[PDB]
DNA sequence: CGATCACGC
DNA sequence: ACGGCGTGATCG
């Protein structure tokens, strides 16, 4: 049993300088959802309060929006968005639980108070799908079970606070809590808020004109084969071209024939419709998912899309984004390229700016590895698809086309991570038996590589985890398996982690130092987007020469490397146009 | 619901 | 079995 007082009104003693603060938004999405109930725990005692009471009490509001009066939670994001969209503004938030199990240990999939206070053995909580119900019997329960609820929530967070910061402090991950992703979580709140704003007319005009070509290329499609099928059903498709065209069976997964990209690209000298099939497939994508997909999200009156950024998902330390998803919109090829077109910004007279880190995580490989050549190449700022090109084809720069710098690229990139000589050869379509010299002449060329590859498997079977630079841990207890294919896996990631992790490290750190100098010299220019290794800005177009000084500079000297980080720019009237 | 496929980093 | 991390449309 549990003690609390389910108040009618806001007191003094709610308000105490340090108190457990729950603001439960039940939707999954919390952009403009319901506030069902809230709940504080401090020194005097147990509280629930109805929303409708506290958050129009001027006392409360105060309270929440004072910095000096600490506040520990789980998932501050979530309530600081809701609060938002009631008018309200949430500060002096000095522990997230939410973040706090994140960082001790990614795997473990903390999504409530529960499952964070299980890493503690602390029982007195119920899980939020025990209350609330999974999926189709998702509902708010009545008022006593729920604030029961809502106070023991707040109660655990309360208890649980000192043990976690202990652990996070044994670890030396608290100031990655304290000053990286607590920090963080505020920023990416105003990003969520503020939304990015659409020319939906534009996508809804590209929607039409997709309509059509899809019509073509789907009759088209049966025309070549000779018969009527679904081609979004890999299946169908197999039995059009494995069994009634008879092409070569190339790749068989373990439910049957693979009609992937790189398969399609290899039947190529076989049949016409691979390429037609491919190109209905791009089509299809831009249209379900760039097109209907962000249509469906937008905000009819404001034309704003509102993602949410997932801080406590990946087990890199990367952010996702999802509702829409904004870190997977097109740029490779033109067609879907133009997408970025409706992304616009949200003021008159405001422009996109954009920028990214050159190859940051072969930059992080270096720094960690210690390679003594592949760190030459970015202290002189030598292309490294080219130079790599150079070493694996054993040919002068001059003699590098540019398919051998993109074979280079294929190299450079997956190597480090364990690629291996079939999986170079199937992906470049070449060789297995040049493929392996890339590798051997790799290795050969970048010896301190090699040796990194071979220590932090070492050191992860040796500890059961590997770090980061800002010391971000990630667990691998599958690493010393008997099993070829679990230790295999395992390893891999214990050689990507590192690197992966550390640019999400240092990609985050530079969020929060451009926060600051933006508020520093009270420019109008705020965050929109981040895309894993690049930052996305509006501001009045006035700002633009200073943010060509500013946000390079805070970005490539958020941390400091055994070689320079850095960073390209562009601005425009989409984001399209910020090329 | 887990796989397949396409998009990004 | 045979580079890493994600979201999501779509299928059977
Ligand atoms: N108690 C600690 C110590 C360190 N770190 C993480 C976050 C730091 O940003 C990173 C850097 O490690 P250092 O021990 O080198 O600390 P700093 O570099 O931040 O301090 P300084 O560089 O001023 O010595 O390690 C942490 O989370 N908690
Ligand atoms: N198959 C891929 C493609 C990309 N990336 C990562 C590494 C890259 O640094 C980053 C950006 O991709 P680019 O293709 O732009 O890589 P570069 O900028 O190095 O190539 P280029 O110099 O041709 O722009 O995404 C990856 O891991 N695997
Ligand atoms: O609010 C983000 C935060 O909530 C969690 C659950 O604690 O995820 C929920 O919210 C996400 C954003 O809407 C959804 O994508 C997800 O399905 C839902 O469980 C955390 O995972 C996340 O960090
Ligand atoms: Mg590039």
């Amino acid at each position: 049993k549990m003690a609390f007082t389910l108040a009618d009104r806001v007191t003094e003693e709610m308000l105490a300088d340090k108190a457990a603060l729950v603001v439960e938004v039940v939707e999954e999405n919390y952009h403009d959802a319901p506030i069902v109930g809230i709940a504080v725990v401090n020194e005097h005692g147990r509280f629930f309060l109805r929303p409708e009471t506290a958050l129009a009490d001027p006392q409360f509001v105060a309270w929440l929006g004072d910095e000096t009066k600490k506040k520990s939670m789980f998932d501050s994001k979530r309530a600081a968005v809701a609060l938002k969209w009631k008018g309200i503004e949430l500060c002096g938030v000095s522990f997230d639980l939410l973040l706090a199990a994140y960082l001790l240990d990614p795997a473990q999939g903390v999504d409530d108070v529960a499952a964070a206070a299980k890493m503690k053995q602390y029982e007195a909580v119920r899980p939020d799908e025990a209350v609330y119900g999974k999926g189709a019997k998702r509902a708010v329960p009545d008022e006593p079970v729920l604030a029961e609820h809502l106070v023991r929530k707040a109660a655990a967070i309360w208890e649980l606070e000192r043990p976690f910061l202990d652990e996070l402090r044994r670890n030396e991950q608290d100031r990655l809590l304290v000053e990286l992703e607590q920090p963080l979580s505020s920023i990416l709140a105003e990003m969520e808020f503020a939304g990015v704003k659409v020319d939906t007319k534009r996508l809804e005009q590209m929607g039409k004109e997709l309509a059509e070509q899809l019509g073509t290329v789907e009759q088209r499609i049966y025309e070549l084969a000779g018969q009527e099928f679904n081609i979004n059903s890999p299946k169908q498709l197999g039995v059009i071209l494995f069994e009634k065209l008879q092409l070569p069976v190339l790749k068989k997964t373990k439910t049957g024939y693979s009609t992937s990209a790189d398969v399609l690209e290899k039947l190529a000298p076989y049949h016409e419709i691979v390429e037609n099939i491919l190109h209905y497939r791009q089509l299809g994508k831009l249209q379900s998912t760039y097109i209907e997909g962000l249509l469906k999200v937008v905000r009819p009156a404001t034309k704003k899309v509102h993602t949410i950024f997932n801080q406590a998902l990946t087990q890199t330390g990367r952010l996702s984004s999802t509702e829409p998803n904004l870190q997977n919109i097109p740029i490779r090829l033109e067609e879907g390229r133009k997408i970025r077109q409706a992304f616009v910004p949200s003021e008159s007279d405001w422009l996109i700016f954009a920028a990214d880190y050159s190859q940051i995580e072969l930059r992080v490989l270096a720094h960690i590895a210690e390679d003594d050549n592949l760190m030459e190449a970015f202290r002189r700022d030598l292309d490294i698809h080219t130079k790599t090109a150079m070493d694996i084809f054993q040919v002068s720069e001059d003699e590098v086309t540019p398919n051998m710098r993109r074979q280079a690229k294929a190299v450079n990139f997956g190597i480090p991570y364990g690629i291996s000589d079939y999986g170079l050869a199937q992906n470049l379509n070449i060789s297995r038996k040049e493929a392996a010299e890339f590798i051997e002449r790799y290795f050969e060329s970048f010896p301190g590589v090699k040796r990194y590859m071979e220590n932090i498997v070492q050191e992860a079977k040796q500890k059961g985890y590997v770090t980061t630079l800002l010391h971000r841990r990630r667990y691998l207890p599958d690493i010393t398996s008997r099993n070829f294919n679990v230790r295999s896996f395992a390893e891999r990631m214990a050689m990507n982690t590192p690197i992966q992790g550390s640019a999400a490290d240092i990609i985050k750190k530079a969020m929060i130092d451009l926060n600051a100098r933006l508020k520093e010299e009270r420019l109008q220019a705020h965050l929109l987007l981040q895309v894993h290794d690049e930052l996305i800005l509006e501001a009045p177009k006035e700002e633009m020469e200073r943010l060509c000084r500013l946000v390079p500079e805070v970005m490539e000297q958020a941390v400091t490397l055994r070689v320079p980080l850095k960073v390209d720019y562009h601005y425009g009237s989409t984001w399209y146009d910020a090329k």
